[PDB]
């Protein structure tokens, strides 16, 4: 129902348009990116190595972008201010290019008629929601907000239901993640973070994540009591979380099995997943869930002290939320 | 000095080899490897892909194995009680085989007059020694025991400081670990354990360790104060333990910084060290350190609850431990 | 229609088991591998680190694999001549074990009353078939046949359009093969052929292949006059044969491109592909075609002198080939 | 220590050149200038190489300057090629390793800054391109802006004229089979104008094009027209292998070819052309010198008139070495 635009066709903007097409959620009627021209946008949707050639139609037709036969507007702008996503019929616009994260710099596509504007991305100072965790606390009133991180959108589910059930008095998160755009093929230039310049095929490489921090403003009860780190591995898609936390009330792993797969069974569903399978990291590629707890893989050392482990699609769990967001919205419209 | 015997010229047995030639610490005067003929040892000796090619000779001369001018005697045996170490020369032996752990099977050794057997591994019941944590406990009426695990020889140096300096309440370790020989290329059998089959290149595999749980054997003070897990991640080498501990008394990072260089630059000097330096794993290959602590990496909640980070060259600071741990034995006779 | 057994459960095992489901060409009955027990091989059917989740259903019931609700009989010897294929009705068996590829064990299978033997890898001594190219000289007398190597299949296939058309007076072919299960993860012992132990991960690896010259068997007319190598690459799947021959008439690259295409819409359409797409390794994951010419990567010195590029998903064309060769045996009797 | 160098791109082949100098001593690097990599930035990327190791050396920023084995080097950070002072920090020959100034127009802006001539790391459309051990000696003190060709001319180059000047090579395909370089990317992105190079480097085999075979008949004239080939770019992070398929005019036992390759790499391309019959793999070359290894056991004749003949390159550290053995030749002359 509610029609969109997509600025950025990068690995989230065309897996959000594939979302899109997929679920049948949203409509997708627009679209920018300057590094990207019609026929190359053609064979970046179609083809793709972690999750393969779209299963549907795509061509350029009239210099419109036509998936599924649905006709698609496509700008080549630098600016976004400069984007008339009014025109082309975009109420809400998802801004995937991960350099305007801000209200101010996400807001300049208002300029262009966009009614709303989804940051696909952390924001400095948007409100920040995760669907299953903060999304009932959108309201109207909200035009510039943020879907957080694909890490947040692991880690909140979780941590929700173990607060909601024993009280996390404190936790540290570890996320092996797996390579993203942002790295290199080889040793090479990273001015402000030179650890994430290092070969990616060659390294394990720790970085700083904001996502545990981030789960305190989504949870506000957890504001302060969670921190965390991240590896960089070199595996292409799907990545782990690892939450080292100390639980206030008494809490057997069988306990914590127990709620878990009942919040996945009802108010979390297709949100937070529950396996007791021998799944590895390709068992989750294109996997729609935000995180799928391993009950196999966590340990405990007593009833206050676990370690608990979530398996997420950092690629296509997150779009889908971005449009599960956006229905969301449009539901409250 | 003493004269040792290698059963298994493995990633192991083999790097084992070539720290005794380069630390001149023992003297390798037998092989033994039913799978690996004298021709074919000194190819598989020579040319190391994680390692290098060795510098020095190594050639068959005579039915022998030739290191550095030194001859080698090379047995063929799958059964160990067949192998004729005394007629070789080796009072030691080097258990690197992997299915030889436990006392009674090591112990075969003993039939073919080896005076001592070290045990490449953890084992089930012979007594565990990591170098400078308890290495002082052994005594001359041991004739089996245990080097423990290349993950308990990274954990157990930095759990004997911060436990020595703040004391351990519980402790959760991950190891983030590189490929070994036991995992599989594709997805193939391995009926025990179902993830361990699973594609060594495409996955992080979540696996078992004791290492944790070890560290309270070599720890007595830690007896159930630890355990954890690992991951395997498409790396061929090096490794990197996150061990998220709860401290008795509080502490500062900027403490926990300051009594782990101290104990690198004393009496840990060459078994743990220290780097404020923005590394990544490949900066660890070939690294004789049983333990590197990773400053930058590391992150505290608040003065009880942090996350401490260590490298280790999985192959490399195992093997130099094994000859340093013989040398040690050799002292003491 | 007709009634197959599988003996070896592996990746061509189990993909020609995918393969039957899915296309429906042929009935697997009975399976037999003493390493996967009916719950594994739920498991290993289930979950491919490769492929994706199998699409339908699996479950072990009253001691069979049921899959899409045909149940299948499960066997568990070491010892082919001891499988009752005849009592779980099998009337072919697919020999996917690679240790029973000579006619002598390959024929233990008729002792327990399968009717023919199809040899999944090429044989020394077992007639050869690909699809496309020699299977209409299979006749009723052979019960014990091969259907080749996967390499064969891409090469055979690409030969016979381009002899047919221009005849080739010689030609030199590499495949740059994704690793297989004989790999190794790390450094270590590969009998007479060294180069195959060295880690898979770390290295591009030389290695024999008798695929070219096996062209020469399945296309009599080019006995002799084709051979060529491998190099094995750290990818988990796909590979590309690049075949360089002297014609004996003239051939403008348009016209090769002319007669291949003409080929694929044609007598070997599901088995010789063509593109002009912008396509690299990953875009045949799960492509089911024996041998996809790639228009765009190949390069002409002159119009007798050329290098043409053909992509083979070497597990999945091939499983999808032994389905095919059974259901053709099948039609002549 | 003759003449003195600058470094235009701090990058793969700017560092491991400076690698190359300081252990042969053949040249002295006395600047630098990357826009990107600033002071103490650089002494992190030349100290620590994921591929080729820590540096067996000393390293450090003192007083603005990248300090190795107690060599003081002048940085600096300018975006525009025509910019940079090298006269004044005394660089004669200027190495052009960023990959974006290879035309003479482009790379003969290090002559406004005083610099006496310019190495291209790289091919050129017009530059000169030379190939030490196979036409180097062709190299004259006219030439300020010359290009010392590929890493895979380098490879393909001195077996070429080895085959050719014993057999004869009426007509030759080549493949090479290339590790990653900084080119690629880690996932599947934007590359416009060559839309395969985008797709995920560690994920793939990626078909490229090359001109490198084109230019064996540049630095060999008698093979101009008779070579072409291609490149699959696999996910190893360095060394590559080259695959020349070559018809002969002369009949060749592979006995033979092998007797004149090893001859060859024991006489006149000692340590260019390598000759091994090891059974090696691709890592047994990380930080071999030698242009070209030809390994005799991967080869194979069909018949004594065509041939597959393998030879292996450290595609960074050969290279590298070249780079500095060319400017010590080029000094040589002046
Ligand atoms: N990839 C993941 O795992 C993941 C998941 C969660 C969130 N994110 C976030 O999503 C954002 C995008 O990440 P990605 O992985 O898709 O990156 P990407 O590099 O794959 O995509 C970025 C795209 O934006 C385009 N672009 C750049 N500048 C532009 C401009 N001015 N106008 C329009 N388009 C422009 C680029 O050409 C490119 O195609 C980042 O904020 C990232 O942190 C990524
Ligand atoms: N690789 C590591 O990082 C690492 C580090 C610490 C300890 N370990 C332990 O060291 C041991 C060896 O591991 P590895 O990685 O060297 O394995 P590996 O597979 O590389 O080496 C094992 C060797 O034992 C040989 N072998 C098998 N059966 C034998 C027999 N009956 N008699 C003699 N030799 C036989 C094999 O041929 C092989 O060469 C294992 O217990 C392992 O857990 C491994
Ligand atoms: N994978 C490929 O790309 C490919 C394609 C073409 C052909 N082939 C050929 O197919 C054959 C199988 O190769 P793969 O890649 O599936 O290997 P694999 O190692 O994945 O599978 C082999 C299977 O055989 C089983 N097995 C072993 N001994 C057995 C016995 N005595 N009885 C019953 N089962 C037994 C193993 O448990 C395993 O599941 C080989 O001959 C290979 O050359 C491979
Ligand atoms: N890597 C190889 O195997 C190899 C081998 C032979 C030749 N080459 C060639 O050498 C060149 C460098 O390749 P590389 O692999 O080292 O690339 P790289 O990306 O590692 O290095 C290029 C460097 O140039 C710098 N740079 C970019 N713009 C600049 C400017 N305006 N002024 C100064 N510095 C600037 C970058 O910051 C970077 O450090 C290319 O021409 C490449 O084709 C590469
Ligand atoms: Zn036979
Ligand atoms: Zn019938």
């Amino acid at each position: 129902k509610v029609k969109v635009g997509v600025n950025g066709f990068g690995r989230i903007g065309r897996l959000v348009t594939r979302a899109a097409f997929n679920s049948g959620k949203v409509d997708i009627v627009a679209i920018n990116d300057p590094f990207i021209d019609l026929n190359y946008m053609v064979y970046m949707f179609q083809y793709d190595s972690t999750h393969g050639k779209f299963h549907g139609t795509v061509k350029a037709e009239n210099g419109k972008l036509v998936i599924n036969g649905n006709p698609i507007t496509i700008f080549q702008e630098r600016d976004p201010s400069k984007i008339k996503w009014g025109d082309a019929g975009a109420e809400y616009v998802v801004e995937s290019t991960g350099v305007f994260t801000t209200m101010e710099k996400a807001g300049a596509h208002l300029q262009g008629g966009a009614k709303r504007v989804i940051i696909s991305a952390p924001s400095a100072d948007a409100p920040m929601f995760v669907m299953g965790v903060n999304h009932e606390k959108y309201d109207n009133s909200l035009k510039i907000i943020s879907n957080a991180s694909c890490t947040t959108n692991c880690l909140a589910p979780l941590a929700k239901v173990i607060h909601d059930n024993f009280g996390i008095v404190e936790g540290l998160m570890t996320t092996v993640h797996a390579i993203t755009a942002t790295q290199k093929t080889v040793d090479g230039p990273s001015g402000k973070l030179w650890r994430d310049g290092r070969g990616a095929l060659q390294n394990i490489i720790p970085a700083s994540t904001g996502a545990a921090k981030a789960v305190g403003k989504v949870i506000p009860e957890l504001n302060g009591k969670l921190t965390g780190m991240a590896f960089r591995v070199p595996t292409a898609n799907v990545s782990v979380v690892d939450l080292t936390c100390r639980l206030e009330k008494p809490a057997k792993y069988d306990d914590i099995k127990k709620v878990v797969k009942q919040a996945s069974e009802g108010p979390l569903k297709g949100i937070l997943g529950y396996t007791e399978h021998q799944v590895v990291s390709s068992d989750f590629n294109s996997d729609t869930h935000s995180s799928t707890f391993d009950a196999g893989a966590g340990i405990a050392l007593n009833d206050h002290f676990v370690k608990l482990i979530s398996w997420y699609d950092n690629e296509f769990g997150y779009s889908n939320r971005v449009v599960d967001l956006m229905a969301h919205m449009a539901s409250k419209e």
